[PDB]
């Protein structure tokens, strides 16, 4: 028994139970427990942290200190030897649109962030990790292995800075290190509205009470809006093209301009807010700034939940779907809504669903222009290709008409992300998201692959032959064995993803367990789950049941041809239909039954 919460950042918790709306921070969702699921708290531990020194040192930190008697392979080496591949041909998912990937990142960003430590934004110390490759205090560089091509063109490591952790932050050493979650655990649309009341207000268009979200004043998208620019210099988005000089956007989530399609989806979501809001005033003139804001917010959340839970989850989890997430029975205030530390790694499967290129398509779903298809790496923190190069519409057409990468055991993560990732305050397009997941796994004190197979009630292979059988691959298992020398040491990110898919899923059984549990927990433990009676009306819930991503495009872009089932592989024109024939969101039940 160590205590009941460790809090020095528990920065004003006065509870109003009496609300028809969520807080911004997530506080006061569980009334019996007010801080459960709020942002700025520790990620839940489903299993105890496993650090090198028991407390907060990652496995791999001290050269001579092993895990279960072996050295841990270098993140980058696992990435070269197992994660890499060259041939992009035949890697596409024939049953998933590119929107299946992108929705995944939307939801992941609504659910969790564990951002790098904040005890250094303008010091030597920062560039000391990029420049000198010195394992330090929160600097934990990713070292290149003997044979690595990057040694020839980049230096000795990739810079990497340990995730933040709760309570102290300037010097710490007493209980087990627990990483923070800076977003709300609830599927709430916090990526559109922010998780802090500070940021939540800054994004609002206060200058008039129409419950509108603050839009971009310097540019437009033919009559349609953009997110406002974040004006913080220096700017990663300005850095990628000094001539076009377009900054990153300002969203309720800071990751929004990471890659162009993320920024597109975010863009659609704000347009829905405002659309929704305006349709409301054209119903209710009585309402003031808040009631319109909050009431569209509330609708934005439910749509997020319905799309994720009705359209998205069933094709991630497949046969395992109703096993982990059975039909809803209502809010269970005994359920734990917090995101587990492990989930923030399990949902990284999405990393293998990302293809090497992104296309703009025109009105006929043909190759927009002479640069239709762009390599993914040029789109990190790329906001200029939207504003100065077409709007979001051809990219959205892409999202429908194009396919996600299918995860593949001999072809795991495209080199766009594996060799050419762009990171802010780093000058080069040369990072490795895989190596970085793996460093991160260890950073976060993740129990290895068998602790999680155990936790999921699954077999624990102890030998190569064991692993071949589970992974159903003789080759991969062997390389995993050579690198790790016990399946107890396999990093959860790589072992869960190496597993073969379940029937009509896109993850293997261990991930479906980790994912399934977590999504069940975010539905059941949520007082404001759209389907929890008391949140909307019999009638309000009947309109909601009509919302489709297809519709969201229709009413928020100048696209007018869309498929029914946005998430599967859809080819023009045999799978498309007009905006016309697509059930819209009938907003009447939100008409004030008051004068
Ligand atoms: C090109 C598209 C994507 C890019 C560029 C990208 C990039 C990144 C980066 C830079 C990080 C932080 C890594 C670290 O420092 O630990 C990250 C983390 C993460 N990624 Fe992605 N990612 C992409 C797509 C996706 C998809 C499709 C999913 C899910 C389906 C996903 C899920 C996650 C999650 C859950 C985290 C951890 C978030 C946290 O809790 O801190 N990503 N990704
Ligand atoms: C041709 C084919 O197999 N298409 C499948 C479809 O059968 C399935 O119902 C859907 C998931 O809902 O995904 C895709
Ligand atoms: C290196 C690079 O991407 N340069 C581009 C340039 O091609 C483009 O015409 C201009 C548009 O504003 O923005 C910048
Ligand atoms: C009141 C009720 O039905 N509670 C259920 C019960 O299975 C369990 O005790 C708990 C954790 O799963 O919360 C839920
Ligand atoms: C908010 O909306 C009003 C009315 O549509 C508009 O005039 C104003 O420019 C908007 N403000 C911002 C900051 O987006
Ligand atoms: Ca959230």
């Amino acid at each position: 028994s160590w205590e009941v919460g460790c809090g020095a950042p528990v920065p004003l918790v006065k509870c109003d139970e009496n609300s028809p709306y969520r807080t911004i921070t997530g506080d006061c969702n569980n009334r019996r427990s007010p801080a459960l699921g709020a942002a700025n708290r520790a990620l839940a531990r489903w299993l105890p942290a496993e650090y090198e020194d028991g407390l907060a040192l990652p496995f791999g930190w001290t050269q001579r200190k092993t895990r279960n008697g072996f050295r841990v392979p270098l993140a980058r080496e696992v990435s070269n030897k197992i994660v890499g591949y060259l041939d992009e041909e035949g890697v596409l998912d024939q049953n998933r649109s590119l929107l299946f990937m992108q929705w995944g990142q939307i939801v992941d960003h609504d659910l969790d962030f564990a951002p790098e430590t904040e005890l250094g934004s303008n010091e030597h110390s920062k560039t000391q990790c990029e420049e000198y490759c010195i394992q330090g205090d929160n600097c934990f560089p990713i070292m290149f292995p003997k044979n690595d091509p990057k040694l020839k063109t980049q230096g000795k490591c990739m810079p990497f800075f340990r995730a933040g952790f709760v309570c102290p932050t300037p010097p710490y050493q007493s209980l087990a290190r627990e990483q923070i979650n800076a977003v709300t655990s609830f599927l709430d649309a916090s990526l559109v509205y922010g998780s802090e009341p500070s940021l939540a207000s800054r994004l609002r268009n206060l200058s008039s009470p129409l419950g509108l979200m603050a839009v971009n004043q310097e540019a437009w998208d033919h009559g349609l809006a953009y997110l406002p620019f974040n004006n913080k210099k220096p700017s990663p988005c300005e850095f990628i093209n000094t001539t076009a000089r377009v900054p990153c956007f300002l969203a309720g989530d800071f990751r929004a301009s990471e890659q162009i399609l993320l920024a597109t989806a975010h863009t659609l979501l704000l347009r829905e807010h405002n659309r929704l809001a305006r349709e409301l005033k054209k119903l209710n003139p009585h309402w003031n700034g808040e009631k319109l804001y909050q009431e569209a917010r509330k609708i934005l959340g439910a749509f997020i939940q319905i799309i994720t839970f009705r359209d998205y989850l069933p094709i991630v989890l497949g046969s395992e779907m109703q096993k982990w997430i059975p039909p809803y029975q209502g809010y269970n205030n005994s359920v734990d809504p917090r995101i587990s530390n492990v989930f923030t790694f399990a949902f990284r499967f999405g990393h293998m669903e990302v293809p090497s290129t992104v296309s703009r398509l025109d009105e006929n779903y043909q190759p927009w222009g002479p640069e239709a298809e762009l390599p993914l790496h040029t789109l990190f923190f790329n906001t200029w290709r939207i504003i100065k190069d077409g709007g979001i519409d051809p990219l959205v057409r892409g999202l429908l008409a194009k396919k996600s990468k299918l995860m593949n055991q001999d072809k795991m993560v495209t080199s766009e992300l594996r060799n050419k990732l762009f990171q802010p305050t780093h000058k080069i397009h040369g990072f490795d998201l895989a190596a970085i997941n793996l460093q991160r796994c260890r950073d976060h004190g993740m129990p290895g692959y068998n602790s999680w197979r155990g936790f999921c009630g699954l077999s624990q292979p102890k030998t190569l032959k064991g692993l071949q059988t589970v992974l159903k691959n003789k080759i991969l298992a062997k390389k995993l064995m050579d690198l790790y020398k016990t399946p107890d040491n396999i990093d959860i990110w790589i072992g869960g993803n190496a597993e073969p898919m379940v029937e009509r899923g896109r993850v293997g059984p261990l991930l479906a367990c980790l994912l399934g549990r977590q999504f069940q927990q975010i539905r059941d433990g949520d007082r404001f789950w759209w389907e929890n009676p008391g949140v909307f009306t019999e009638k309000q819930r009947d309109s909601l049941q009509k919302v489709s991503f297809s519709r969201l495009i229709c009413d928020n872009t100048h696209i007018t041809k869309v498929p029914l089932h946005a998430f599967q592989a859809n080819n023009y024109p045999h799978d498309f239909v007009d905006c016309s024939t697509v059930d819209k969101l009938d907003l009447s039940p939100w008409a004030s039954r008051e004068n």
